[PDB]
């Protein structure tokens, strides 16, 4: 309404950068009607995540990049986003830092 950094990426998008590994039950052919968007949030460290699966809009949850660090000191390879979207944990706190933390 008033007239500010963000992050707008399809599913394929981020497949290529070895950010996404698979979404549960959706062929890679549709992964282009699969969009997310990433906005900083209201806390340090903190981000929000839109999303749009073919077409329908999903509930905004919060990303903490201080509980991907922990995901990544204890080994863990990837995170679980809206259930079936599987998120490498390296790649994505590289894509975060190089997108906003610099």
């Amino acid at each position: 309404y008033f007239q500010q950094p963000s992050l707008h990426y399809t599913a394929a998008q981020l497949l290529e950068k070895g950010v996404l590994v698979e979404i549960e039950d959706l062929p890679a052919s549709h992964f282009r009607n699969v969009i997310f968007d990433i906005t900083p949030g209201d806390e340090a460290g903190k981000f929000e995540v839109n999303a749009k699966f073919l077409g329908v809009d999903m509930e905004r949850f919060q990303l903490h990049y201080q509980d991907l660090l922990q995901l990544q000191y204890e080994g863990v390879a990837v995170m679980k986003l809206f259930n079936k979207a599987k998120v490498n944990v390296n790649l994505l706190i590289f894509l975060l830092n190089k997108k906003f933390l610099r």
